[PDB]
RNA sequence: GAAGCUGACCAGACAGUCGCCGCUUCGUCGUCGUCCUCUUCGGGGGAGACGGGCGGAGGGGAGGAAAGUCCGGGCUCCAUAGGGCAGGGUGCCAGGUAACGCCUGGGGGGGAAACCCACGACCAGUGCAACAGAGAGCAAACCGCCGAUGGCCCGCGCAAGCGGGAUCAGGUAAGGGUGAAAGGGUGCGGUAAGAGCGCACCGCGCGGCUGGUAACAGUCCGUGGCACGGUAAACUCCACCCGGAGCAAGGCCAAAUAGGGGUUCAUAAGGUACGGCCCGUACUGAACCCGGGUAGGCUGCUUGAGCCAGUGAGCGAUUGCUGGCCUAGAUGAAUGACUGUCCACGACAGAACCCGGCUUAUCGGUCAGUUUC
RNA sequence: UCUAUGGCUACGUAGCUCAGUUGGUUAGAGCACAUCACUCAUAAUGAUGGGGUCACAGGUUCGAAUCCCGUCGUAGCCACCA
């Protein structure tokens, strides 16, 4: 059947853009979430994890891999909006479980 | 034959859901400027080149360094006839890939032979912080003193010159000596007793040789007596190599736009490129900056100067011949969780034009060798 | 507020800006604040603290901030048409 549907991801800069317009933001000292209301029905999911916050680039793709399985299993739950994550200076310390459980309590806040 | 140090490998693997990436293939939607065959187009057997157009089947996806440009190479456009520097690299020499700031045989050095080497030169230019130049360099009270022990009545020759002492001061004393690394010594009539100045030894310098394709060895004869001790990643010299740039090089397919200003121009050929300067080459306006968007599709992107097994060569790096093989290559950017096990309990770390290296992080083990009870 | 993987470029000395180049002295002014007659909570062309590992790891040298290779960090450029 079809693979993951790009059209559930931000692609080009304009959409980036975008979702940093006037989104509303929530998250801990860790990671945060900026989630914007957008006209297509199904919600997105936007990576952010610059070298500086995590010089390592396994932990990069190992973050950026959790929240992507994150938001595949919570897809049919989230509201229809476009969410960019961005990562902070003290998350490459994170354990598997304490970050999915974090990253969970994070979308359960934007459900609202 | 209880414990170290090299060396190749693994460092996470096996089975089951919810998910990423692509390749081949089965059945379909279509374009085809190939049309085989029906081809009067309100169609149809269509064979195939193709496409986030689709529903299944198979086998696969972190590397051991994918971490850092520190090197060389395949390709590419930018663009070049030849002569010279400047600034760059290789340096014990020899062999192998196309080769290298790669690997290996041999020699040499380094106090561990106890296992390393960024190991060419200086008998043309420069330096070498002594604070007494005695680490380019000439001698300082300080002991020495050979030259008459220049002389200086202290004794006499108060009558030819002699004894002593030190005159410590007016003489080079380069011989040990204290002053951060010091012109070779072990011993000698070693002058009136200081220095190869002279005598036996040399790892000190020049030429010859018997080993050896060379690097350099040498307990072998035959002399001249000394004419650098270093640093040469300190200037400089030699044997060889130097346009450089990177796949966000560029090569195609369409899709919305050389239109705009100042830098100066008979045949002086004044501007450009080979260069960063110079002889030379033949070709015509030149870069500072002002105008527009796309974030589209294909390649380089995964078939390598590789892998398995045998026959050979090379005392080794490496390479002649056979049978054969290849299931990641992407584009905000693929690896996750719950269970039964492993003990190798799972550390570092991630691919992105590519290949062969170089440097470093690299919890713990497998074995094949090497020092000590 | 943005942002990897790859090529090239520039460096790392008082908290901030700034120059020095084995010259052996082993190193320097201003901006944050106090002190001398501190003249209106600027004093002026003055001095007194300086609580700088000259980022980290090595090397020929007697010795290195300076010379050669290395690690980390920050900052900048890389899609074309007529
Ligand atoms: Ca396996
Ligand atoms: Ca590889
Ligand atoms: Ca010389
Ligand atoms: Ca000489
Ligand atoms: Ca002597
Ligand atoms: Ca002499
Ligand atoms: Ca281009
Ligand atoms: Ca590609
Ligand atoms: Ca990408
Ligand atoms: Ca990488």
């Amino acid at each position: 059947k079809l693979a993951f549907p790009r059209e559930l991801r931000l692609l080009t800069p304009s959409q980036f853009t975008f979702v940093f317009q006037q989104p509303q933001r929530a998250g801990t000292p860790q990671i945060t979430i900026l989630g914007r209301l957008n006209s297509l029905g199904h919600p997105r999911i936007g990576l952010t994890v610059a070298k500086k916050n995590v010089r390592r680039a396994h932990e990069r793709n190992r973050i950026k891999r959790l929240t992507r399985e994150s938001f595949r299993l919570r897809q049919h739950e989230l509201p229809a909006m476009d969410f960019v994550v961005v990562a902070k200076k003290g998350v490459a310390d994170l354990d598997n479980r304490a970050l999915s459980e974090a990253l969970e309590k994070l979308w359960r806040r934007h459900c609202r």
